[PDB]
């Protein structure tokens, strides 16, 4: 606020301790589990869950490929495990029990969202 105690901010609203899921620079279409390892600038710390923390990368605090827990399904596609870990085991929910970690909000990732119909057809739901 301009009045008051002067003092902007840069952080995007990110935080250390919120899981969420990356895209891999090996790849565009293999999605991996990572968590905040630290915050600055218009950018955010993404480490791999299982791997060494040199091996982390900074990404942008708005991009797309990023997306918080429970995206994967949301969308239709299947999220890979960590180092040494399945799919069919690897269970979200049961590793945010015992990290009592909460998986990012999805205000983080208000960027990239779908238009409104324009409100003439209307397509059946398959299940």
């Amino acid at each position: 606020g301009s009045s008051g105690s002067s003092g902007p901010y840069n952080k995007n609203g990110f935080k250390v301790g919120m899981k969420l899921e990356g895209v891999d620079p090996e790849h565009q279409s293999v999605y991996c589990v990572l968590t905040v390892a630290e915050v600055c600038g218009y950018r955010i710390k993404l480490h791999f869950d299982g791997y060494s923390d040199c091996y982390d990368f900074w990404v942008n605090a708005d991009a797309l490929d990023i997306h918080p827990v429970g995206w994967c399904e949301k969308t239709g596609h299947k999220l890979h495990p960590p180092k040494g870990y399945k799919e069919e085991e690897f269970n979200w929910q049961t590793y945010l029990k015992t990290c009592k970690a909460q998986a990012a909000p999805k205000s983080l990732f208000e960027n990239q969202n779908i238009t409104v119909i324009p409100s003439g057809f209307s397509g059946p739901s398959s299940g």
